[PDB]
């Protein structure tokens, strides 16, 4: 006998009366996927023996026995089912009512009922692999996963990922860091933070406070990782507990690459640049003049103001004027040289 | 938009963005038979105003409005969902969300999450008919009935009948009642009652105890009642809180049919019958002798034997025997006279 539905009603062959000698019928059970099968009975009136080796209902999956009836449910200290209720692991179910030669006394069988219970995936979940990223959504015959406010559902509809590429630093120094760093960074994400000066200038990188980027004993970054590109060069890839050394390059523009797969909580990573160049050297203020502002070291693109005292101009040439100014180009020279200072005789 | 399924998330126009001005959605969700719906918000962000009248989140069935939603999530003391369940009281839920022309303020809209949730009609069903006999059993997306041990459920999938006719009254003296008596009597019911006497009784009938039909005060039994068919003649029907007059048949066989509709908990009846006949004249004992069994009266089929005194024997016509035997017949008659006692001289 097959049955795969919602609900049904079982009885024993004969039902309300006596059930036949010698008889032996299954019921399987099926249900679709996200469904359990819940079991339970009106009426139990069967023979009694040790492990229910004469007479018995068997209650089963395709690969464990759930449970074995007999006896009457008059009579206590018995086998019976009761007011129990038979719930199955998963989406199958067989019962087996099976009666032997010897039916001398007039047992009046069984009735039982059945119906798909719906799992709560949500629940469960937890003690599995393999769940929902941030929120967990159960109905009938399934589940779902939603993110939070600012996330994106990931291809697998279980991760949250961000939008994490909308950015340029163009600041002299800045500091850069994780999706939402201390806290665990978005799993299934691709980080792009792109460091952009003006030509001439030199970015330092310097890893600070917590550095952690899931990493593997064996093999070098196989989960997450920062790549970093300077020129037609990439660094790394960088992971674990322990940030690399400071770095300085020869560039004016940086590409950090950050990638996370689909599995972790790790906290991320912080880092500071700071945009440097070549230094140029100490100047003399002009004889009866002064230099302004005055500085212990020079760098690129630093201006400067070339003054005479009172009674005295700046000497170009043979050309008098009030101010003349200076800077500190990128390959550590200045603009020209000190002029000096001509009395107005 | 329309939608019918059993789950599903929706969301205000440009979500996770902040929404346009002057738009106006509907969705509308249906459901199965047997299902509600669930609706719940994990995002609120909207324009506040006075019973929500600018910007809104409107929750209703065909015929009522279940609730108006505005304002944000944030400030409190406000109209938003919160972490409340929009429940519907059938299988049908229309939202619309709707955004006036001023959107100064850059609010972000909404998320939301539905799904079909199973009615248990076991638990409202008292509110309500119509309901199950005996047993209602639940299940996702409907509901059945089934009956107690002995019952059958009758066509109409809800009440539960019994079979009333495998029965014969051949006692001289006997005590029929309605099933179940003096508790209610099953519902869609038809009960055949037969006494079968011997040719040349009598049945009188008596009615005794609780006597509870269902009845109605202007027209006579038209739900329950009992129809008492002697020879070619009904009596009654019968019903209601008062029994009829004592019976007295002139027949050894009476049928009584009970008839119990689809509704109520009426206790039912109780009657006695006894088999009578017609009475035999008063018998003199003979002249030196005596008849036994000494009666008061004697009625139909009932014997007796003539003896005579030691040294005497019965004498029929003009032959001597030791006891005979006389009957009382149907018609009040004796079969024979009695006879004289003749000495053994
Ligand atoms: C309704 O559900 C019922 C319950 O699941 C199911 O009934 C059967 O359930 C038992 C498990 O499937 C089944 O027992 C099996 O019998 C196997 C013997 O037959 C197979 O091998 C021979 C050759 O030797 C072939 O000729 C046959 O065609 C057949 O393939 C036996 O091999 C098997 O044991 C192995 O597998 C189990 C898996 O759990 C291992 O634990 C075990 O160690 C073995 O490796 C197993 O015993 C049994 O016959 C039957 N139950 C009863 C009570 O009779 C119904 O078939 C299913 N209905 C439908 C329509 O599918
Ligand atoms: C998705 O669900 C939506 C919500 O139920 C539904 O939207 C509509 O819902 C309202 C109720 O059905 C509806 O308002 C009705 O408008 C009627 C006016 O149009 C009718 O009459 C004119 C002639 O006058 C015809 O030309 C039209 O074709 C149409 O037949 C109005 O008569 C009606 O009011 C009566 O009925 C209600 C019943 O509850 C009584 O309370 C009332 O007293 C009146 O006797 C009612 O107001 C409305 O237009 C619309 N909602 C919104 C927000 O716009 C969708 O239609 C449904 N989707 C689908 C595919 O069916
Ligand atoms: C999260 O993960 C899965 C996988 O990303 C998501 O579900 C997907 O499932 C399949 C792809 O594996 C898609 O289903 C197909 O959609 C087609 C377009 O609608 C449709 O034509 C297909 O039907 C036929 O498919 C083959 C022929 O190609 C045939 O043999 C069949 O008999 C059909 O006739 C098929 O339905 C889903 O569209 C896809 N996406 C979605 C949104 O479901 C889920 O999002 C999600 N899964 C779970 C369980 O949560
Ligand atoms: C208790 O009450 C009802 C009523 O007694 C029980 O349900 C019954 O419902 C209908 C009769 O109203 C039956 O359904 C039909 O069964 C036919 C045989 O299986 C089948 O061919 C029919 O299908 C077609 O019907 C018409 C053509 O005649 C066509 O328009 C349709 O599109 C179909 O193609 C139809 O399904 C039920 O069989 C009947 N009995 C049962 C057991 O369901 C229920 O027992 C119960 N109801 C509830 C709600 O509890
Ligand atoms: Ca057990
Ligand atoms: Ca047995
Ligand atoms: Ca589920
Ligand atoms: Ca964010
Ligand atoms: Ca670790
Ligand atoms: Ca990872
Ligand atoms: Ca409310
Ligand atoms: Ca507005
Ligand atoms: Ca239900
Ligand atoms: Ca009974
Ligand atoms: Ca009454
Ligand atoms: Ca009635």
């Amino acid at each position: 006998v097959e049955l795969n539905n919602m609900f049904g009603q079982i009885q024993s062959p004969g039902y309300p009366d006596s059930y036949p000698s010698d008889s032996e019928v299954t019921w399987n059970i099926t249900v679709p996927d996200g469904f359990r099968i819940k079991l339970y009975f009106m009426h139990f009136n069967l023979e009694s023996s040790y492990l229910c080796e004469y007479d018995y209902v068997k209650v089963e999956t395709e690969d464990q026995v759930l449970a074995t009836f007999c006896g009457r449910e008059t009579t206590d200290t018995e086998q019976t089912p009761g007011q129990e209720v038979v719930l199955s692991p998963g989406s199958f179910m067989s019962i087996t009512f099976r009666s032997d030669f010897s039916n001398e006394e007039r047992f009046t069988g069984f009735d039982a009922h059945y119906m798909a219970v719906d799992v709560d995936e949500c629940k469960e979940r937890e003690d599995e692999e393999l769940s929902c990223d941030h929120y967990c959504h159960n109905y009938i015959g399934g589940y779902y996963c939603s993110c939070r406010f600012g996330y994106i559902l990931h291809t697998d509809n279980r991760t949250c990922r961000v939008e994490c590429s909308d950015n340029l630093f163009t600041q002299r120094t800045g500091v850069i860091t994780s999706p939402d760093f201390p806290n665990p960074y978005p799993k299934s994400s691709e980080c792009l933070y792109t460091i952009e000066l003006e030509e001439g200038f030199m970015v330092n990188l310097q890893f600070e406070d917590i550095f952690d980027i899931e990493d593997h004993p064996e093999v070098p970054c196989p989960y997450d990782y920062i790549k970093i590109k300077v020129g037609p060069k990439v660094l790394g890839p960088f992971c674990g507990e322990k940030a690399p050394e400071p770095i300085s390059t020869q560039s004016h523009s940086v590409l950090i690459l950050f990638h996370s797969d689909n599995s972790g909580e790790n906290r991320g990573w912080r880092l500071s640049y700071r945009a440097a160049g070549n230094e140029c050297p100490e100047l003399q203020p002009p004889v009866h003049g002064k230099i302004e502002p005055s500085q212990a070291k020079y760098f690129f693109k630093d201006q400067v103001l070339v003054s005479c005292d009172t009674g005295y101009k700046v000497l170009k040439d043979n050309v008098e004027m009030d101010t003349f100014q200076i800077e500190c180009l990128k390959d550590g020279t200045w603009s020209n040289k000190i002029p000096t200072c001509k009395k107005n005789e």
